[PDB]
């Protein structure tokens, strides 16, 4: 099901801290008790978040993600990409 903003933030925070190649750790960090949120779901969601944050507002679909989160997605994405 759709990620709530809290989950998006939890995911973004986890990715900020863990990067984009440690999905099991991201799961353990922010979705430990969310069986419906597999590490793959998290990886996928992160991918969509990066896309959402990277495209223009008009191109975004689904529930709007708070700008500060999109900004963090891009920053985390940029950091881990540069890493």
């Amino acid at each position: 099901r759709p990620f709530s903003v809290a989950e998006v933030e939890a995911l973004v925070e986890a990715v900020e801290h863990l990067g984009t190649g440690r999905w099991r750790d991201v799961k353990m960090r922010a979705f430990d008790n969310a069986d419906h949120r597999t590490y793959v779901d998290l990886k996928d969601k992160w991918k969509t978040l990066v896309h959402t944050a990277s495209i223009a507002p008009q191109q975004r679909r689904g529930e709007p993600v708070p700008q500060d989160l999109l900004d963090r997605v891009l920053a985390a994405h940029a950091y881990w990409s540069q890493q």
